[PDB]
């Protein structure tokens, strides 16, 4: 089945993954170096073994299209997956007066009501970035994150590069170029940087009419982090087909990291019992190419039927 | 046998490899996306099917750390690997006054007596390089290679970034890090220039005390290409590990656009026929351990015992 690769990667870190400890303390298994690729033409790479919110998916990836980077348009879709990071500022700012919140990440991991003052204050952090445009421009941007990698890498000469911009441009006019090339990896502000990029790096590639993509990631959340992963990126591979006018190829990913922390092997010995079922079949609006101003409604996933989601605790 | 993994990629390019046309209007057949590991500690992966002269790759290699910039280094060495690219600017500088050189790369390749007068003028500016410090700190001085790369990348505001000597101070204080990355990829240069790295990136690795690396090479030419590659990134990664104190663990080199080019289908045939003989063993100066401060005579190759070499004319 389609999803089989990625089956056979958490199977390969039980069997072989070494212990290695990592910075969050919590304990991995890994393998270093690894690759597994989707043909695209076969259906749409979102796992069946269990349940995933595609949404998040979509909105997060127009979020970085768009070259945006402040959280407001994530809150605007309901997607929570980079507050953590904004809160933090708030939280370490001058002008925030409340709850001491002090690794708040695992502190609310173990405490059921510190986690009850944590959640109200995120809750409140959430609702001035939604409506005080100036807390927002402060506070609600993250500056640093894929989508001004990707649409405004800052020169020396103080111009800004639009990387993805480029690289289209040069897939419609020259697709045989062996240097499609888009990096989010800056040697000058990854030292400064809490999260330096984990989606390191991507390269396009055109043959026979199809458009391929192969992704470098550096490091790698088997169970948590490359579910969502494979998404973000067959779905862009898809957009910039669309765009370009060509076919579907596929998808390549390459890893370097590859770890299972300790504490979801319960979870991944029982998603392994499950049998992979047919994939989803992805549609863009045919009318609207321009891809950077697309908007949820332009993508949809059909017949999507997943097992139950599976639970598990992220390692903080 | 180690070098297998080379010979299965040979094989493979023939075998499924699509017709795909390039840049110097040659021909190639590609397979986009392919990874192939070398377990360093069972020998180095410097090909016995074809013989391969280390002396440019430890020479070429050193140039790098030093962070060298100036072929006056290679000429000293008789290293020509690099002349094409110096020899180019001073055709085209306004001091040249000579013969036109124009397209002499495969210019020469379709002219006996072109090839004199350009061999030549080539002998020349090598003497020039050698001897007249000021033509040299003129012509001889590449800029932007790897050497500046990776221990000079500059810096919006204004400094210089040593990747490189960073990165293993990291291996030294965090040798379970997941981002000991190391990039030659920068937007902001990459447009400009005439060959945009082919050695993307390169990532380290530590666990159980062994290090290994994984390399991103964007474009590959599997017959000239190559077999230097394999062995110039296995050599880094004894080199770092020698100065770290760690083991050596694997060599993992994944490509992007894995290439055979038309003209050398019949050497690539050739050697397939040959069967690999044992791998040589490498070893370095036990008493010095600043790799920065090595010299050819530091790193010696043992054991080595090839096949004749095969010619073939080069893609220009
Ligand atoms: O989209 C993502 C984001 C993060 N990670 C994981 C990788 C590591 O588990 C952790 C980052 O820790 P470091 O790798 O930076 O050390 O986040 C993923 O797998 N996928
Ligand atoms: O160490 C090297 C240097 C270059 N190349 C090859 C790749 C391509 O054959 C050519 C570069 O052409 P582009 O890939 O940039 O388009 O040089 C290698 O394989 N190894």
């Amino acid at each position: 089945m389609l999803e089989q690769p990625y089956l056979d990667l958490a199977k390969k870190v039980l069997d072989e993954g070494h212990f290695k400890p990592d910075r969050t303390h919590t304990g991995t298994y890994s393998i270093f170096g690894h690759q597994m690729r989707f043909d695209l033409s076969k259906g749409f790479p979102l796992l069946t073994t269990k349940k995933v919110p595609f949404g998040l998916i979509k909105s997060e990836l127009l979020w970085f299209l768009h070259g945006d980077t402040n959280i407001r348009f994530l809150l605007q879709h309901r997607n929570h997956i980079w507050d953590e990071w904004a809160f933090e500022k708030w939280v370490k700012s001058d002008e925030y007066h409340g709850p001491d919140m002090t690794d708040f990440g695992h502190r609310s991991q173990k405490d059921p009501e510190f986690a009850a003052v944590y959640h109200e204050e995120m809750a409140k952090f959430d609702d001035r970035v939604l409506h005080d445009d100036a807390f927002a421009a402060k506070y609600g941007d993250l500056g640093l994150v894929y989508g001004s990698q990707w649409r405004a890498w800052h020169t020396s000469k103080g111009d800004t590069i639009d990387q993805l911009g480029d690289v289209i441009e040069q897939i419609k006019t020259h697709p045989y170029s062996r240097k499609l090339i888009v990096s989010a990896w800056n040697p000058e502000d990854v030292p400064t940087m809490a999260l330096p990029p984990c989606h390191t790096l991507y390269q396009f590639y055109v043959n026979d009419g199809k458009l391929s993509l192969q992704l470098y990631q550096r490091s790698a959340d088997i169970f948590l982090g490359v579910p969502f992963n494979i998404a973000s990126y067959a779905l862009l591979t898809h957009l910039v087909a669309h765009e370009c006018g060509l076919e579907v190829g596929e998808f390549i990913h390459t890893f370097g990291d590859a770890h299972l922390y300790v504490n979801h092997l319960d979870q991944i010995k029982e998603q392994l019992s499950r049998t992979p079922r047919p994939a989803p079949t992805l549609q863009l609006n045919p009318d609207k190419h321009d891809i950077f101003d697309f908007d949820m409604k332009d993508i949809k996933l059909l017949n999507y039927d997943p097992y139950p989601a599976i639970k598990a605790p992220v390692a903080v």
